[PDB]
């Protein structure tokens, strides 16, 4: 115990698990992620790289948010129709758009 093992920023004990150095000084892995993960435009929590950061157009969204607004479909790497605040398939999107 001659070290520190606490999150220099939280200052919480690391609990049970790896750390990292973060600024030369331990962070909670959360901190780490919360700090420099991207938001969810669906959730708006943070997306931790522990799960599917879907990445499109400098934006990010988790692989299950991006979907179409009607066939509730996965669309991801797959072409859409990026509406104001909902996603669409070129195919519903081209139904109302017109
Ligand atoms: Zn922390
Ligand atoms: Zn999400
Ligand atoms: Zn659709």
């Amino acid at each position: 115990m001659t070290e520190r093992f606490d999150c220099h920023h939280c200052n919480e004990s690391l609990f049970g698990k790896k750390y990292i150095l973060r600024e030369e000084s331990p962070y909670c892995v959360v901190c780490f992620e919360t700090l420099f993960a991207n938001t969810c435009e669906e959730c708006g929590k943070p997306i931790g790289c522990d799960c599917k950061d879907l990445s499109y157009k400098d934006r990010h969204w988790h692989e299950a948010c991006f979907h179409c607004s009607q066939c509730r479909n996965s669309l991801v790497d797959k072409p859409f129709a990026a509406k104001e605040d909902q996603l669409l398939c070129t195919d519903c999107y081209s139904n109302e758009y017109s």
